[PDB]
């Protein structure tokens, strides 16, 4: 023994494995097609700045293998922007460019590759949010009313300024309405016609059965 504790202690600086393990947990609480896992990649980028090489493996380590094909050439893609720039002090002589990311030298295209990879990695045809009015509709059973009034509002959950709601709702509240809805809505005759009248039409939505009074 003689005395304990030796010489000897690498450390180093690229995200290690642990720090994938990390990650894959508090990813494994994000949910699917939400806007909880890409945010956790940001935060890991964020944290220490994984280089290529460890985006490499962590391509194939948290998104899947054809997902880690389809980013494989999002990136191609978005680099051939880059080397087609020139980029900042990129090195085309070379020939290789995750080096050039690797290299504890460039932090110009370092950053950018960061970027650029979380860019694929929200490319994805699944790596974001997404409309929960897209599946919000009428129920045959339901108070069409209140419907109308949350599908706003579900609505502005998720209805961008660039994009009409006015219009959407109007169409989440007909062109998404159960059938005797649309019937009901039709069968008004107000279809282009605004919400108001919607409601109006749906207040009762029940044909009124009844012979003289009294």
């Amino acid at each position: 023994h003689h005395h304990h504790h030796s010489s000897g202690h690498i450390e180093g600086r690229h995200m290690q494995m642990k720090d994938l393990q990390a990650i894959k947990q508090e990813v494994s609480q994000a949910a699917p097609g939400s806007p909880q896992f890409m945010q956790t990649i940001r935060l890991a980028v964020q944290q220490f700045d994984p280089t290529a090489k460890d985006l490499q493996d962590l391509l194939q380590y948290l998104c899947s293998s054809l997902v880690a094909s389809l980013h494989h050439q999002q990136l191609d893609s978005l680099i051939s922007e880059a080397e087609t720039r020139g980029i900042t002090g990129y090195n085309p002589l070379a020939g290789p460019l995750r080096v050039q990311a690797n290299n504890p030298q460039q932090q110009g295209l370092r950053r950018e590759y960061q970027q650029l990879w979380l860019a694929a990695f929200a490319a994805l045809p699944g790596s974001a949010k997404d409309p929960s009015w897209a599946s919000i509709l009428q129920g045959l059973e339901e108070p069409y009313h209140a419907f109308v009034e949350r599908l706003n509002i579900a609505l502005d959950n998720g209805l961008p300024e660039g994009t009409p709601k006015d219009p959407i709702l109007r169409s989440l509240a007909y062109s998404n309405a159960n059938k005797e809805c649309q019937k009901l809505l039709q069968a008004r005759g107000h279809t282009n016609s605004p919400l108001g009248d919607m409601l109006r039409a749906c207040q009762t939505w029940t044909p009124k059965d009844k012979t003289k009074v009294l």
